[PDB]
């Protein structure tokens, strides 16, 4: 563990001239990134060359747009340090203090505390979804079209070596993709990874901050409800997302659920595709196995 930290301490001090690292520890990690807490005060998100090429660039542009344009008491990252190159990206900002929302914590809250948190969330999403996004119009994401392109990449690579059961799962998804209407609604700026491990609470169990707008863009309004609607051990549950949808208002709940259900069905294929693009066999295997788990669950 000691070695990662030394290397990143060196890089931080090297690229940010007057910055002195008195302490540094690993605070989280993704498949291709590592985040560090520095001087018990700064978060530094870091990445070495992936399929970002412009990964931390977009994320930084989104923080800069949001810090200019949001009116909210909810805190988000405000970038003070950035280094962006092809081979290395680093973003630093002051750590937002608080406690991440979990299902356990939620279950200890009174009904009223739960209501007020749901309202805070609905309010934040209403404010962000309502922004005029002209000044960030580069950050458009078309999920349907992305899936089509990923399907083509599958066809060009490993599709012919998949099993019949795997192929059928994929084709059955594509048929559903082609029949759905859930990509034809309102587009807006969405966080696009809006799960409870990105939501911070203050000492009264109210929403105090939101992190990791790394996947944000102009996309279907339904996107920001995918995790709030998810029924799993990591998320609070379907009722939570429904109530939030009612508070948010002017949105078709049944289509939001259809959108989540389609995204969930896509997951094993998304996983396979990630493995192909990043040359990681392990993801290809995991996604294929998951197709069997889902096929046999009923
Ligand atoms: N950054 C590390 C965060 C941690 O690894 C994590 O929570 N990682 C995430 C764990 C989730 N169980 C995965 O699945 C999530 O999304 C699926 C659809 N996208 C849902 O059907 C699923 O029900 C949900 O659970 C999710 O895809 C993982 O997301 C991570 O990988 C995605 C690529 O697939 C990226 O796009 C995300 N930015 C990143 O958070
Ligand atoms: N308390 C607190 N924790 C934070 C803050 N920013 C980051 N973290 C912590 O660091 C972890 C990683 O941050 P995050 O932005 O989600 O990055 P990532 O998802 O691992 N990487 P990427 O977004 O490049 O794929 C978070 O899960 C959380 O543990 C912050 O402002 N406050
Ligand atoms: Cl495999
Ligand atoms: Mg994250
Ligand atoms: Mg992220």
């Amino acid at each position: 563990n000691a070695t990662n930290v030394k290397a990143m301490k060196y890089l931080i001090e090297h690229y940010f001239d007057n910055f002195k690292v008195d302490s540094i520890e690993i605070i989280g990690s993704g498949y291709d990134s590592v985040a560090y807490l520095v001087n018990n005060e700064y978060i530094f998100k870091t990445k070495f060359s992936t399929n970002k090429k412009k990964g931390y660039a977009k994320e930084k542009a989104i923080y800069n747009f949001l810090n200019t344009n949001l009116e909210t008491n909810v805190k988000i990252p405000n970038i003070e340090y950035s280094y962006i190159s092809d081979e290395l990206s680093i973003l630093g900002y002051k750590e937002i203090k608080g406690t991440f929302l979990t299902p356990e914590i939620y279950s200890t809250m009174s009904e009223e505390e739960q209501n007020l948190l749901k309202r805070d969330i609905a309010s934040f999403l209403r404010q962000m979804h309502g922004l005029d996004y002209t000044d960030i119009s580069e950050c458009t994401i078309d999920n349907k079209q992305n899936v089509l392109e990923e399907y083509i990449l599958l066809r060009e690579t490993i599709y012919n070596d998949l099993t019949d059961i795997e192929k059928d799962y994929i084709e059955s998804f594509m048929e559903r993709l082609n029949a759905t209407t859930v990509f034809e609604g309102k587009k807006c700026l969405c966080h696009n990874d809006f799960s409870c491990n990105h939501l911070l609470l203050d000492g009264n169990n109210r929403l105090t901050g939101i992190i990791d707008f790394g996947d944000s863009g102009i996309i279907d309004e339904y996107c920001d409800f995918i995790y709030l609607l998810e029924d799993s051990e990591e998320e609070i549950g379907t009722n939570f997302g429904e109530d939030i949808l009612r508070m948010y208002g002017n949105i078709d709940i049944e289509k939001a659920k259809e959108y989540q259900d389609i995204v969930e069905e896509y997951y094993p294929i998304e996983t396979i595709v990630y493995g192909i693009k990043n040359i990681k066999q392990e993801f290809i295997e995991n996604g294929r196995k998951e197709i069997y788990k889902r096929t046999y669950k009923d």
